[PDB]
Protein backbone atom coordinates (compact mmCIF):
# COMPACT_ATOMS: atom_id res chain seq x y z
CA UNK A 1 0.00 0.00 0.00
CA UNK A 2 0.90 3.62 -0.38
CA UNK A 3 -0.84 6.83 1.17
CA UNK A 4 0.00 10.33 0.00
CA UNK A 5 -1.52 13.78 1.30
CA UNK A 6 -0.79 17.14 0.80
CA UNK A 7 0.41 19.34 3.63
CA UNK A 8 -0.45 22.87 4.05
CA UNK A 9 1.14 26.15 5.99
CA UNK A 10 -0.37 27.27 8.58
CA UNK A 11 -0.11 30.48 8.42
CA UNK A 12 2.13 33.08 5.68
CA UNK A 13 5.43 32.12 7.67
CA UNK A 14 5.39 28.85 7.32
CA UNK A 15 5.40 28.19 10.77
CA UNK A 16 3.95 24.87 10.63
CA UNK A 17 2.36 22.63 8.39
CA UNK A 18 -1.16 20.76 8.72
CA UNK A 19 -1.93 18.10 7.09
CA UNK A 20 -5.52 16.17 7.18
CA UNK A 21 -6.44 13.13 8.48
CA UNK A 22 -9.41 11.09 8.63
CA UNK A 23 -9.78 9.31 11.90
CA UNK A 24 -13.00 7.09 12.98
CA UNK A 25 -16.24 5.51 10.47
CA UNK A 26 -18.16 8.06 9.56
CA UNK A 27 -14.33 9.51 8.76
CA UNK A 28 -14.06 12.89 11.21
CA UNK A 29 -11.46 14.61 8.96
CA UNK A 30 -8.70 16.66 11.43
CA UNK A 31 -5.98 18.82 10.45
CA UNK A 32 -3.03 17.28 12.03
CA UNK A 33 0.70 18.57 12.17
CA UNK A 34 2.82 15.75 11.31
CA UNK A 35 5.86 15.71 13.98
CA UNK A 36 9.22 13.71 13.32
CA UNK A 37 10.22 14.80 16.54
CA UNK A 38 7.57 12.97 18.58
CA UNK A 39 5.40 9.94 18.95
CA UNK A 40 2.09 10.62 19.84
CA UNK A 41 -1.00 11.02 17.72
CA UNK A 42 -3.22 13.01 19.84
CA UNK A 43 -6.28 15.12 19.03
CA UNK A 44 -8.61 18.35 20.30
CA UNK A 45 -11.61 15.82 21.28
CA UNK A 46 -15.32 15.73 22.66
CA UNK A 47 -13.33 15.47 26.24
CA UNK A 48 -11.26 18.54 25.91
CA UNK A 49 -12.06 20.89 28.81
CA UNK A 50 -14.44 23.19 26.98
CA UNK A 51 -12.85 26.60 27.50
CA UNK A 52 -9.06 25.14 26.04
CA UNK A 53 -10.63 24.93 22.96
CA UNK A 54 -11.32 27.92 20.60
CA UNK A 55 -11.60 26.98 16.68
CA UNK A 56 -10.05 23.67 16.43
CA UNK A 57 -11.83 20.58 15.03
CA UNK A 58 -12.83 17.42 17.50
CA UNK A 59 -12.96 14.28 17.27
CA UNK A 60 -15.90 12.43 18.97
CA UNK A 61 -15.30 8.94 19.63
CA UNK A 62 -18.85 8.16 20.89
CA UNK A 63 -19.76 9.07 17.20
CA UNK A 64 -17.28 6.80 15.39
CA UNK A 65 -18.15 2.65 15.35
CA UNK A 66 -15.36 1.58 15.24
CA UNK A 67 -13.45 3.39 18.26
CA UNK A 68 -13.05 1.35 21.35
CA UNK A 69 -11.61 2.87 24.56
CA UNK A 70 -7.90 1.55 25.39
CA UNK A 71 -9.16 0.91 28.80
CA UNK A 72 -6.69 2.36 31.65
CA UNK A 73 -4.42 4.15 29.03
CA UNK A 74 -3.49 7.83 29.77
CA UNK A 75 -0.70 9.82 28.00
CA UNK A 76 0.86 13.11 28.84
CA UNK A 77 3.63 15.06 26.68
CA UNK A 78 5.39 18.22 26.87
CA UNK A 79 7.37 19.27 23.49
CA UNK A 80 10.54 21.45 23.55
CA UNK A 81 8.60 24.94 22.98
CA UNK A 82 6.91 24.34 26.69
CA UNK A 83 3.32 23.67 25.49
CA UNK A 84 1.90 19.76 26.86
CA UNK A 85 -1.29 17.97 26.63
CA UNK A 86 -2.96 14.73 28.03
CA UNK A 87 -5.56 12.89 27.97
CA UNK A 88 -6.81 9.46 27.78
CA UNK A 89 -6.78 6.84 24.69
CA UNK A 90 -9.18 4.92 22.30
CA UNK A 91 -8.14 2.76 19.10
CA UNK A 92 -9.93 4.02 15.70
CA UNK A 93 -9.34 3.81 12.25
CA UNK A 94 -6.73 6.66 11.21
CA UNK A 95 -6.23 7.57 7.24
CA UNK A 96 -3.51 9.45 5.68
CA UNK A 97 -4.01 10.39 1.67
CA UNK A 98 -5.58 7.13 1.21
CA UNK A 99 -3.06 4.56 3.42
CA UNK A 100 -5.31 2.88 6.30
CA UNK A 101 -4.20 2.17 9.56
CA UNK A 102 -6.90 -0.14 11.64
CA UNK A 103 -6.60 -0.16 15.63
CA UNK A 104 -4.15 3.19 15.60
CA UNK A 105 -3.76 4.41 19.17
CA UNK A 106 -5.88 8.20 18.99
CA UNK A 107 -5.08 9.83 21.96
CA UNK A 108 -7.84 12.19 23.00
CA UNK A 109 -6.77 15.16 24.65
CA UNK A 110 -8.84 16.07 28.11
CA UNK A 111 -6.02 19.02 28.80
CA UNK A 112 -3.83 21.36 25.98
CA UNK A 113 -1.80 24.08 27.27
CA UNK A 114 -2.34 27.37 25.72
CA UNK A 115 -0.47 27.54 22.97
CA UNK A 116 -2.50 24.91 21.33
CA UNK A 117 -5.59 26.66 22.18
CA UNK A 118 -4.45 29.45 20.74
CA UNK A 119 -3.82 28.30 17.74
CA UNK A 120 -7.48 27.55 16.03
CA UNK A 121 -5.75 25.63 12.77
CA UNK A 122 -4.14 22.70 14.55
CA UNK A 123 -6.42 20.09 15.46
CA UNK A 124 -3.95 17.93 17.07
CA UNK A 125 0.01 16.51 16.08
CA UNK A 126 0.33 12.82 14.26
CA UNK A 127 3.70 12.02 15.46
CA UNK A 128 6.52 10.18 13.26
CA UNK A 129 9.47 9.89 15.14
CA UNK A 130 10.22 6.21 17.24
CA UNK A 131 7.72 4.29 18.74
CA UNK A 132 9.95 4.32 21.99
CA UNK A 133 9.29 7.94 22.54
CA UNK A 134 5.38 7.26 23.04
CA UNK A 135 3.81 8.57 26.25
CA UNK A 136 1.41 6.04 26.36
CA UNK A 137 1.06 4.21 29.92
CA UNK A 138 0.96 1.58 30.77
CA UNK A 139 1.58 -0.03 27.11
CA UNK A 140 3.43 2.27 25.09
CA UNK A 141 1.80 2.44 21.56
CA UNK A 142 2.94 2.49 17.96
CA UNK A 143 2.88 5.46 16.05
CA UNK A 144 0.98 5.44 12.82
CA UNK A 145 3.59 5.09 10.52
CA UNK A 146 5.04 1.68 12.95
CA UNK A 147 1.77 0.26 12.26
CA UNK A 148 1.46 0.73 8.58
CA UNK A 149 5.27 -0.26 7.83
CA UNK A 150 4.79 -3.65 6.98
CA UNK A 151 1.46 -2.89 4.94
CA UNK A 152 3.72 -0.33 3.09
CA UNK A 153 4.60 -0.98 -0.68
CA UNK A 154 8.35 0.08 0.70
CA UNK A 155 9.07 1.00 4.57
CA UNK A 156 9.58 4.35 4.00
CA UNK A 157 7.78 8.03 4.01
CA UNK A 158 9.12 11.10 2.90
CA UNK A 159 8.68 14.93 3.85
CA UNK A 160 8.53 17.33 1.09
CA UNK A 161 7.56 20.41 2.70
CA UNK A 162 6.94 24.08 0.55
CA UNK A 163 8.04 27.44 0.77
CA UNK A 164 5.02 29.84 1.65
CA UNK A 165 3.03 26.87 -0.57
CA UNK A 166 1.53 23.20 0.23
CA UNK A 167 3.67 20.23 -0.21
CA UNK A 168 3.25 16.75 0.66
CA UNK A 169 4.14 13.55 2.74
CA UNK A 170 3.94 10.24 0.80
CA UNK A 171 3.93 6.65 2.22
CA UNK A 172 5.42 3.77 1.17
CA UNK A 173 7.08 5.09 -2.27
CA UNK A 174 9.70 7.64 -3.25
CA UNK A 175 8.42 10.19 -5.83
CA UNK A 176 11.01 10.33 -8.09
CA UNK A 177 9.25 13.19 -9.69
CA UNK A 178 9.68 15.19 -6.50
CA UNK A 179 13.22 16.10 -6.34
CA UNK A 180 16.21 16.81 -8.66
CA UNK A 181 19.12 15.05 -8.97
CA UNK A 182 20.20 12.48 -6.80
CA UNK A 183 18.94 11.14 -2.94
CA UNK A 184 22.20 11.42 -0.48
CA UNK A 185 21.83 8.70 2.40
CA UNK A 186 23.15 8.83 5.98
CA UNK A 187 23.37 7.05 8.98
CA UNK A 188 20.57 7.58 11.68
CA UNK A 189 21.13 7.03 15.50
CA UNK A 190 17.67 6.12 17.08
CA UNK A 191 19.36 5.94 20.30
CA UNK A 192 16.90 9.01 21.69
CA UNK A 193 14.18 8.03 20.36
CA UNK A 194 14.73 10.62 16.85
CA UNK A 195 15.71 11.01 13.57
CA UNK A 196 19.04 11.55 14.76
CA UNK A 197 21.94 12.16 12.09
CA UNK A 198 25.38 14.13 11.20
CA UNK A 199 25.32 16.46 8.86
CA UNK A 200 29.14 17.20 7.65
CA UNK A 201 29.25 20.91 8.17
CA UNK A 202 27.93 24.23 6.62
CA UNK A 203 28.40 27.41 4.36
CA UNK A 204 26.94 30.84 4.90
CA UNK A 205 26.08 32.59 1.74
CA UNK A 206 28.73 32.17 -1.25
CA UNK A 207 31.20 31.18 1.53
CA UNK A 208 33.87 28.27 1.44
CA UNK A 209 32.44 25.21 3.09
CA UNK A 210 33.26 24.27 6.58
CA UNK A 211 33.81 20.71 7.18
CA UNK A 212 32.46 20.27 10.75
CA UNK A 213 30.14 17.43 12.25
CA UNK A 214 27.19 18.46 13.57
CA UNK A 215 24.75 16.08 15.35
CA UNK A 216 21.00 16.90 15.42
CA UNK A 217 17.35 15.71 14.25
CA UNK A 218 15.28 16.20 11.53
CA UNK A 219 12.14 17.71 13.01
CA UNK A 220 9.56 18.39 10.94
CA UNK A 221 7.51 19.78 13.76
CA UNK A 222 9.89 22.38 14.73
CA UNK A 223 9.86 25.35 12.87
CA UNK A 224 13.69 27.03 13.04
CA UNK A 225 17.02 25.90 12.15
CA UNK A 226 18.62 25.32 16.23
CA UNK A 227 22.70 25.10 15.28
CA UNK A 228 25.82 25.49 17.67
CA UNK A 229 26.48 29.00 18.91
CA UNK A 230 29.23 29.02 16.72
CA UNK A 231 27.59 28.28 14.08
CA UNK A 232 24.84 30.78 14.07
CA UNK A 233 27.26 33.42 14.92
CA UNK A 234 28.75 32.89 11.56
CA UNK A 235 25.60 33.35 10.15
CA UNK A 236 24.49 36.52 11.41
CA UNK A 237 27.69 38.14 11.16
CA UNK A 238 26.75 38.74 7.67
CA UNK A 239 23.84 40.49 7.92
CA UNK A 240 24.30 44.38 8.80
CA UNK A 241 22.52 44.97 12.00
CA UNK A 242 21.71 41.96 13.10
CA UNK A 243 22.09 40.69 16.97
CA UNK A 244 21.05 38.34 19.88
CA UNK A 245 18.35 40.04 21.72
CA UNK A 246 17.68 38.10 25.23
CA UNK A 247 14.44 40.20 25.28
CA UNK A 248 13.25 38.71 21.98
CA UNK A 249 14.43 35.37 22.84
CA UNK A 250 16.74 35.31 19.66
CA UNK A 251 18.60 36.57 16.89
CA UNK A 252 16.87 39.63 15.23
CA UNK A 253 17.69 41.42 11.92
CA UNK A 254 16.96 44.34 10.14
CA UNK A 255 13.60 43.67 8.06
CA UNK A 256 14.85 45.90 5.70
CA UNK A 257 18.39 43.21 4.68
CA UNK A 258 18.48 40.97 2.27
CA UNK A 259 19.58 37.23 3.86
CA UNK A 260 22.26 35.36 3.09
CA UNK A 261 21.53 31.71 1.95
CA UNK A 262 22.89 28.40 4.41
CA UNK A 263 24.09 25.43 3.29
CA UNK A 264 24.43 22.85 4.97
CA UNK A 265 25.93 19.28 4.52
CA UNK A 266 24.59 15.46 3.72
CA UNK A 267 27.42 13.16 3.21
CA UNK A 268 29.50 14.89 0.45
CA UNK A 269 26.50 16.27 -0.75
CA UNK A 270 24.79 20.36 -0.07
CA UNK A 271 21.42 21.23 0.39
CA UNK A 272 20.65 25.37 0.14
CA UNK A 273 18.42 27.23 2.20
CA UNK A 274 17.69 30.49 0.09
CA UNK A 275 17.79 33.74 2.61
CA UNK A 276 13.92 34.36 2.40
CA UNK A 277 13.29 31.22 3.97
CA UNK A 278 15.49 32.33 7.03
CA UNK A 279 13.11 35.57 7.52
CA UNK A 280 10.35 34.86 9.66
CA UNK A 281 9.25 38.54 9.73
CA UNK A 282 8.19 41.26 12.20
CA UNK A 283 9.47 40.50 15.77
CA UNK A 284 5.26 42.52 16.45
CA UNK A 285 3.21 43.36 14.36
CA UNK A 286 4.53 46.79 12.48
CA UNK A 287 8.56 46.46 14.03
CA UNK A 288 11.07 47.12 11.82
CA UNK A 289 13.18 44.03 13.73
CA UNK A 290 12.66 40.82 12.02
CA UNK A 291 13.07 36.97 13.73
CA UNK A 292 15.89 34.77 12.34
CA UNK A 293 15.04 31.32 11.14
CA UNK A 294 18.33 30.11 12.41
CA UNK A 295 18.90 30.40 16.27
CA UNK A 296 21.05 28.78 18.56
CA UNK A 297 20.53 25.27 20.12
CA UNK A 298 22.63 26.08 22.78
CA UNK A 299 19.67 26.22 25.58
CA UNK A 300 17.97 23.29 23.18
CA UNK A 301 20.38 20.17 24.43
CA UNK A 302 20.38 18.99 20.85
CA UNK A 303 20.51 20.73 17.40
CA UNK A 304 17.20 20.65 15.57
CA UNK A 305 16.72 20.65 11.62
CA UNK A 306 13.56 21.78 11.79
CA UNK A 307 11.44 22.96 8.95
CA UNK A 308 13.62 26.02 7.65
CA UNK A 309 16.11 23.49 6.57
CA UNK A 310 13.46 20.15 5.81
CA UNK A 311 11.46 22.17 3.34
CA UNK A 312 14.63 23.41 1.29
CA UNK A 313 14.97 19.24 0.50
CA UNK A 314 12.89 16.35 -0.36
CA UNK A 315 13.30 14.53 3.04
CA UNK A 316 13.16 10.82 3.25
CA UNK A 317 12.47 8.57 6.17
CA UNK A 318 13.55 5.09 5.65
CA UNK A 319 12.19 2.78 8.41
CA UNK A 320 14.19 -0.11 7.05
CA UNK A 321 15.67 -2.50 9.68
CA UNK A 322 18.64 -0.30 10.07
CA UNK A 323 17.11 3.14 9.37
CA UNK A 324 18.39 5.80 7.29
CA UNK A 325 17.86 9.37 6.25
CA UNK A 326 17.81 10.66 2.77
CA UNK A 327 18.02 14.45 1.59
CA UNK A 328 17.86 15.35 -2.19
CA UNK A 329 17.68 18.74 -3.60
CA UNK A 330 14.44 19.38 -5.30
Amino acid sequence: STGSATTTPIDSLDDAYITPVQIGTPAQTLNLDFDTGSSDLWVFSSETTASEVDGQTIYTPSKSTTAKLLSGATWSISYGDGSSSSGDVYTDTVSVGGLTVTGQAVESAKKVSSSFTEDSTIDGLLGLAFSTLNTVSPTQQKTFFDNAKASLDSPVFTADLGYHAPGTYNFGFIDTTAYTGSITYTAVSTKQGFWEWTSTGYAVGSGTFKSTSIDGIADTGTTLLYLPATVVSAYWAQVSGAKSSSSVGGYVFPCSATLPSFTFGVGSARIVIPGDYIDFGPISTGSSSCFGGIQSSAGIGINIFGDVALKAAFVVFNGATTPTLGFASK
